[PDB]
């Protein structure tokens, strides 16, 4: 229970329900690392399935039952057992409070039963953190799982301007996209909706230069990682299961015959193909939901290499390939589990 609660002092800055946003933080007084990692757990795009939501998930829309300390774990640990890769960083964990992606502009109001402020709460918990020790800062790696792992993609080019226009050029900001890459494809039996509605709903907000590309009334297109990450300027790994759950979820996949055994090698071979050109990566091929917080995150290889070995190196290319020491790990086996070292369930 190392990771402490901070209400923001900007209360206006608020989850749905309009009670105050907020962090949880433990310092690493020697380290100018600091991880900032955005909670997920989907969303929610009209008052009814908004108000279901505020009935058994209300901490997701809400701080008023939060508790005053986490645990960190996972990528969050302090412990180089748990965390080989960065143990004795400055560790935020900002919980997702805005059933919005992290897209949200906009407040609770006579107009508005919910607020919806995801990308004004990441902003407010950076400037906040900057009295905190984050001015002295060398790499920001912002991060995320899940609806946080896409709210990694929409807005770490936005904390980066926000930084160099604070007076803050030397923090290099980077982004760690878990579990947020999704395929804007056909279901398996009858996503893109989803989103239209939710950015309308929400007002969201969407990085400038994809904003430029698909223009008004197309911004739901930048929700999608491989439409986006080309867009980003500041460096961004991606981590993403080839089945992910959750994209089958969407599909509306849940003995397998012929046309889902098609179907689901058809997803793994769009899955790769979207990554190809992504640099730093980590696919494994595997039917699972979410890496990078859980305790044991280190036992998945591809290619013979852990995730937190694949940051490292990830780490040193950004002081030529590195000689044993590779960034970009994606599976080419076609079917979930063909990766023996996949989490078991
Ligand atoms: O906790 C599971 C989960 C999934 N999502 C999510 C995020 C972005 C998109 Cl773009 C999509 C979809 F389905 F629209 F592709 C889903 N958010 N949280
Ligand atoms: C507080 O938050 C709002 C955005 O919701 C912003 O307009 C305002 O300037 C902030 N001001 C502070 C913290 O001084």
């Amino acid at each position: 229970e190392d990771l402490r609660l901070h209400l923001l002092l900007n209360t206006s800055v608020t989850c749905n329900d309009g009670s105050p946003a907020g962090y949880y933080l433990k310092e690493s007084r020697g380290s100018r690392r600091w991880l900032l990692f955005l909670e997920g757990g989907w969303y929610c795009f009209n008052r009814e399935n908004c108000d279901s939501r505020y009935d058994t998930m209300r901490r997701l829309m809400s701080s008023r039952d939060w508790p005053r300390t986490r645990t960190g774990t996972g990528i969050l640990s302090s412990q180089p057992e748990e965390n080989p890769y960065w143990w004795n960083a400055n560790m935020v964990f900002i919980p997702y409070c805005s059933s919005d992606v992290w897209s949200g502009a906009s407040s609770k109001s006579e107009k508005n039963e919910y607020a919806f402020m995801g990308a004004l709460i990441i902003q407010e918990v950076v400037r906040e953190l900057l009295g905190r020790g984050l001015s002295g800062a060398k790499v920001l790696l912002l991060a995320g799982s899940s609806a946080g792992g896409t709210g990694v993609l929409l807005n770490v080019d936005r904390v980066a301007e926000q930084l160099e226009k604070l007076g803050y050029p030397a923090i290099q900001v980077r982004g760690l996209a878990d579990s947020g890459w999704f395929l804007d494809n056909k279901q398996y039996r009858h996503p893109t909706e989803a989103i239209r509605r939710g950015i309308r709903y929400w007002n969201g907000v969407v990085p400038e230069r994809c904003r430029r590309q698909f223009q008004e009334g197309e911004e739901w297109n930048c929700f999608f990682g491989y439409k986006v990450y080309p867009t980003l300027r500041s460096p961004v790994f991606v981590v993403q299961w080839l089945f992910d759950e959750a994209q089958l979820t969407v599909d509306n996949v849940h003995p397998v015959q012929e046309g889902l055994r098609l179907y689901i090698q058809n997803l793994g071979r769009e899955l790769r193909h979207t990554l190809k050109d992504v640099p730093a990566s980590f696919a494994p091929a595997c039917l699972s939901h979410e890496i990078i917080i859980r305790s044991h995150w280190t036992d998945v290889q591809v290619k013979g290499t852990s995730l937190p070995r694949a940051l490292h190196c990830w780490d040193r290319s950004l002081h030529t390939p590195l000689k044993g020491c590779p960034v970009h790990l994606v599976d080419s086996c076609p079917w979930p589990h063909c990766n023996p070292s996949c989490p078991t369930g």
